[PDB]
DNA sequence: ATTTTGTAGCTACTTATACAAAATTCAGGAAAATTTTTCTGTATAATGGGAGCTGTCACGGATGCA
């Protein structure tokens, strides 16, 4: 019941990485990142928020895709 | 024989009214002024803590068991 370390076991049973392992992050990040902030520009202006679809993004995009690269760009951060 | 009592009386004479605006102040507002509280950044690199405590009990459990 150590909780810090009860934690702190888990973690160390996360692994650590490198400069280059987290450049292929950090644009994926950045891709996530920015892409919403679409999603605020058109929500700021408009209806509040996208948030509707492939147009829950104002950009083009094969929908499945973007949650996808959603996914992937803010998975990059976790 | 004045004096006090009078009566038949007023006029002066003064509250009383009520209003009344004028004061005359007060309160609240409004700032506005400003003081105090918040917010945000920070670039060499940095990657598991602290402690110890060590002398009843009980019981019911004690599942665990061999």
């Amino acid at each position: 019941e150590d909780s810090i370390r009860l934690y702190l076991q888990e973690i160390g049973r996360i692994r650590l990485l490198r400069a280059d392992e987290e450049i292929e992050l950090a644009r994926k990040i950045a891709d996530l990142l920015e892409l919403e902030r679409v999603r605020e520009r058109l929500s700021e202006k408009l209806e509040r928020d996208p948030r509707d679809s492939e147009w829950a993004e104002a950009v083009q995009l094969p929908l499945p895709a973007f949650r996808y690269r959603l996914h992937i760009g803010r998975r990059a951060k976790d």
